This record gives structure tokens, sequence and C-alpha cells, in this order.
């Protein structure tokens, strides 16, 4: 019942990058600047998503969450290409809330339970990204490149099962889009796990996320509407107060 409004953050080198080409004069790439804007406008949780050459890439990472943790005082997820369990303990112990996995928790779902145990389900979201093949939905790794060959259906199981907290279920059919969220493969799901569902790609306008909510998403999680302005979030809360959806504010 009680829903949250998520954003995503690209980072690349310790800089955010925009998923759109608006832009700002003042508007720097701090992740610490722009993470407390998010915190200060009313933003429930951040997410990063690493994109950094594989060489920098692990002390980037313990960099950028270093920063912001002593920064910053909404809930963070650290993500993209942490591999193995060191990583993302490492993450953990240098100030990140919880851990995102795909890749890695599809080729090793015991990952998804070594973290759980040590630090608390909480802290392992499984970023699942899905798209309709040959009528079915099935689940991509590798920056939604290889299919799997691996049903959502059974995968969103085996993650309750292996103690995962969160899942993020990303449309690669609603990639590239600004019309909705897939309200369809969000009712699909629903019903094969208790976990909290956070909705991923199609966000365009406030309705967009009452909808994603009525279809059973308890987040929804969205970058360029929020970084350009063009969703006020104090005013997104109250509309979806007013609609009957639990907010905090
Ligand atoms: N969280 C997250 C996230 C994940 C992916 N991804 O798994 O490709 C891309 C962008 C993101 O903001």
């Amino acid at each position: 019942l009680a829903k949250r409004i998520d954003a995503a953050l690209i980072m690349k080198d310790g800089r955010v990058v925009k998923g759109s080409n608006f832009e700002n004069l003042r508007d720097s790439g701090d992740p610490v600047e722009l993470g407390k804007f998010y915190s200060e406008i009313g933003i429930d949780e951040l997410s990063f998503w690493d994109i950094t050459a594989s060489v920098e890439k692990r002390k980037t990472m313990l960099e950028l969450v270093e920063k912001v943790a002593e920064q910053i005082d909404i809930p963070i997820t650290v993500g993209g290409g942490i591999h193995d369990f060191e990583t993302a303990s490492e993450l953990i112990l240098r100030g990140a809330d919880k851990v995102e996995f795909n890749t890695a928790a599809v080729e090793n779902p015991s990952l998804i339970t070594q973290i759980a145990q040590t630090f608390g389900s909480q802290a392992v979201v499984v970023y699942i990204a899905a798209k309709r093949v040959d009528g079915e939905f099935m689940v991509f790794t590798y920056s939604g490149t290889k299919n799997t060959g691996i049903l959502l259906r059974d995968w969103v199981v085996e993650v309750e099962k292996r103690g995962a907290g969160e899942i993020v279920l990303g449309s690669i059919d609603r990639l590239g889009t600004k019309s909705g969220y897939d309200t369809e493969m969000i009712r699909f799901v629903r019903p094969l796990t208790t976990l909290p569902i956070i909705a991923h790609r199609g966000a365009g306008k406030m309705e967009h996320f009452l909808e994603a909510f009525l279809a059973g998403a308890d987040a929804a999680k969205a970058d360029s509407v929020f970084h350009s302005r063009e969703i006020d979030v104090r005013e997104l809360k109250e509309y979806l107060k007013k609609h009957g959806v639990n907010v905090r504010l």
C-alpha cells in the first residue's frame, strides 16, 4: 500500500550522465548535488547505475558511494557490473544501502543469498530486464543484449526464494518510450511474488505513476522526468494522494 517514487541516475567516471539532451549551464554532473536536489524535493530513494570502463570501475564506484553516503540521507542503491560477493560487500561497507544485481544473479543465484544472509535481504535488489519474445516474457542479461532462455515467470519465483529484498522490473519493450510503464508486465509478475516490485522504463507524465501503482507496483523509477524538472515531485505526490495513493508527504 505505501508507494515510493525513486530516481535513477546513470554514472560514468564519477559523473552523472543525462538520459536525454536537455541542458543547463549550472547543472553540473555531480552526484552529490543532484542527490541533494532529489532528497530535498521528496524523492524516496536513489539508484546509481555505473557504466564506467572495466579498468577504473571498481574504485570509481567505491569513491562515488563514499561521497554520496556521507552527504545524503535517503537510501541509495548502487549497481552496474557488480560481478561478485566481494565487490558488493565492499560497496555496502563503504556506504551503499543496497546493491543491485542483474547478470551476475542470473549466472550465480547464490550470490543473492550470500549478500542477504550477511547484510539482510533489504540490501539486495535484483533488476530483471524482460522482453516479449514469441509471445512470452523472457529474461535478458548484458544490458538487454542476451536472451538467457529463462522465463520471467520462473526467474521471479526463484529470485524471491533466494532471498532478494526487492525486484526492479525493467521493460525492454518500454525502453526508448515515454508513454507509460509496462502495466501488462507488472500485472503478470504481481501474483508471482510477495516482494516489492519497482517499475522501470516508460515514464512520461504524472498519470503513468498512478497506473503502475494500480497494476500492483510498489515503487516507480525514472530519471529524465525528474532531472529535467518536467515533473515536480511535490506536485506528483499531491496528485497521487488525491487519486487514492498512499505516498510520503
Ligand atoms: N537501477 C537501474 C538501472 C538498470 C539498468 N540496467 O540494468 O540496464 C539501466 C539503467 C538503470 O538506471
